[PDB]
DNA sequence: TATGGATCCATA
DNA sequence: TATGGATCCATA
């Protein structure tokens, strides 16, 4: 999968592990191909034709080889249920989590304030949430969460007094269209 | 439907006319009726039995009628634009916004962070996020709007530092219960097909 | 029953 | 055509 750009929303204090972690975290999204086995993401390029869910796979395998923990479930508050982050490093005390888009635009605000959430609370260190560019977005479900329809937004979040946070969004893209290539299943296939 | 409760989660600095805004607001929310021509709000109250889209009706329909501007655009001065308010008033110079809430109850945070983005670039003095309670929420369709999933959050909007700044959240709910009228129709959004 | 999705509908 | 909305899903 190719990275267009990161936009760091958040960056106060000392983190570290950090780049560390950024640099796994980089690592894990360019693992990320299609179809299966290939050495580069390459999609169908069907408007609102491919299904978002599984891209994320290949990732959060290669983050829980560097010790990360997938689907861990997470309770910022008390008076909360918990809830899964796609996946978690524990640098000691607090939590650094990643999130790889599968929701609504709108659901995309929430996971940013569930995360600025948990880092008033003092369970998370960093937060990282992975947005499909505008390019990459038209090929997928209908309103997934996607980079620039955020974008206006990004002022919203630079607004906290936070002592060590890191909060940033990363825009991805696949490498190159095939119309040959497989489409990413959607939840909706043969009736379902 | 009535007005359950209203919780204020910013007010900083002097924003003139609340009370006569929020009345207003509380006539328009007033005039929500089912069935549609009825003098109250009675459900049905079958769990997720009720679809939401013409429960907002007549409250966007009093707004307007008292010079509420609908699908107002967010003047910030970037390209770069979120979309539009519900309905904004002038009250004094003043631009004051009002975002109604039956969507999903992920569309509440885009819809605070957009009268916030409003509040920041000076652009909106207030607003106001009307939505369902858990109540009501157990009878209609499955994850709208609903003040209680909201709570939790409050304090992360509580830290915006803004001079000049209201914004508040006012939880509506059904008048009763009658296991006799029909229910609110839904559409075919989403998942409900297949 | 609760949460964070996944998805398709409406539309100036 | 882009943005806001609505409707069930899968699993806790
Ligand atoms: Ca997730
Ligand atoms: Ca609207
Ligand atoms: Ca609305």
């Amino acid at each position: 999968m190719k990275i267009k750009r990161i936009e760091v929303l958040i960056n106060n204090g000392s983190v570290p592990g950090i780049p560390m972690i950024l640099n796994e975290i980089q690592d894990a999204i360019k693992t990320v191909s299609w179809p299966e086995g290939n050495n580069s993401f390459v999609i169908n390029p069907v408007r609102k034709g491919n299904g978002v869910k599984p891209i994320k796979n290949s990732c959060m395998r290669h983050l829980h080889q560097k010790g990360w923990a997938l689907e861990h479930p997470v309770r910022i508050k008390a008076e909360m249920r918990p809830g899964p982050l796609d996946a978690v490093k524990m640098i000691g005390g607090k939590a650094f989590a990643l999130e790889w888009e599968t929701g609504n635009i709108s659901s995309s605000h929430r996971a940013i304030n569930k995360m600025v959430m948990g880092m008033l609370e003092r369970v998370i260190i960093g937060g990282v949430l992975i947005l499909p560019s505008r390019d990459m977005y038209n090929y997928l479900t209908d309103r997934v969460g996607n980079f620039r329809e955020l974008e206006p937004y990004f002022s919203v979040w630079r607004q906290f007094n936070l002592k060590d946070a890191y909060l940033a969004i990363v825009e991805i893209e696949h490498d190159s269209v095939d119309a040959q290539v497989s489409l990413i299943p959607k939840g909706t296939d043969g009736r379902a």
